[PDB]
């Protein structure tokens, strides 16, 4: 089998991308998110706290036939960022661009931290980190990829982030029409459940390429590419007035600068970040400070490439017995 979603920003800024996906029995279509750097599949549902919900969709087990309630089981997750929820889990019927997973986990929300409340558009997450981190207890679940891929033609699924436009996430098989030249494969870590590799330097704008072992995450449910303070330091150091701000949270740059792009090594082959994909715009509105797309990863503890770097390949995500990562242009 395989599957085919488009994906959506979900604003102006690419903070986030809204996938449709079918639950329950009839189809309830819910908008999410689909993150690469977690592993539940939570939903607003019928059961969130009333004024936790303002505009989602919410997820209704008693109105799905196929929902099972998955007596005793629990879940409550945390997110880089801050933000959190838990609540109690369902299995259900599961699609996403046509592929159908039965007996799906889908943790229905009873809590949601502010930011979800406030973010109308997000109507829950979908993980596609490794199973080992998803957070149903007593007994862990599996994430829809691997519950799908026995089933799929291919054991992968790939990203395809748009620029100020929508994507496409594949399941099962890997499009060569949504790339330029060849896909350049790199190894993956699984010891902290994510897609950990390893890049092999960068380059800021037309500058010589600075060959350094990066060891991050391929993170589709980050906005930004948070990369050691060196790094971050020497990218800033070539756009004029641009500083890291202690009261706004991390590099700003004047709205007038134009920005360098960022290339990022996979193996032998290079990704280029156009600048303009740097650009998070205005800090508040109506502001000349812009807020820069590039961060720091000091104090998170891992380097992170978000949807500003994903979003300039193609991304094949392998869950072969031996996962890799594989980066083209596009």
């Amino acid at each position: 089998s395989t599957g085919s979603a488009t994906t959506t920003p979900i604003d102006s800024l690419d903070d986030a991308y809204i996938t449709p996906v079918q639950i329950g029995t009839p189809a309830q279509t819910l908008n999410l998110d689909f993150d690469t750097g977690s592993s539940d599949l939570w939903v607003f549902s019928s059961e969130t706290t009333a004024s936790e919900v303002d505009g989602q969709t919410i997820y209704t087990p008693s109105k799905s036939t196929t929902a099972k309630l998955l007596s005793g089981a629990t879940w409550s997750i945390s997110y880089g960022d801050g933000s959190s929820s838990s609540g109690d889990v369902y299995t259900d019927t599961v699609s996403v661009g046509g592929l159908t997973v039965t007996g799906q986990a889908v943790e229905s929300a009873k809590k949601v931290s502010s930011s979800f409340t406030e973010d109308s558009t997000i109507d829950g997450l979908l993980g596609l980190a490794f199973s080992t981190l998803n957070t149903v207890s007593p007994t862990q679940q599996k994430t829809f990829f691997d519950n799908a891929k026995a089933s799929l033609d291919s054991p992968v699924f790939t990203a395809d982030l748009g620029y100020h436009a929508p994507g496409t996430y594949n399941f099962g098989f890997i499009d060569t029409t949504a790339y330029t030249g060849s896909i350049t494969y790199t190894a993956v870590s699984t010891k902290q459940g994510f897609w950990e590799w390893t890049s092999t330097g960068y380059a800021v704008g037309s500058g010589t390429f600075k060959s350094t072992s990066i060891d991050g995450i391929a993170d589709t449910g980050t906005t930004l590419l948070y990369l050691p303070a060196t790094v971050v330091s020497a990218y800033w150091a070539q756009v004029s007035g641009a500083k890291s701000s202690s009261s706004v949270g991390g590099y700003v740059f004047p709205c007038s600068a134009t920005l360098p792009s960022f290339t990022f090594g996979v193996g032998s082959a290079r990704i280029v970040i156009p600048g303009d994909y740097i650009d998070f715009g205005p800090i508040s509105t109506g502001s000349s400070s812009c807020f820069g797309g590039i961060q720091s990863s000091a104090g998170i503890g891992i380097n992170i490439f978000g949807d500003v770097a994903l979003k300039a390949a193609f991304v094949v995500f392998n869950g072969a017995t031996t996962p890799t990562l594989g980066f083209a242009s596009k």
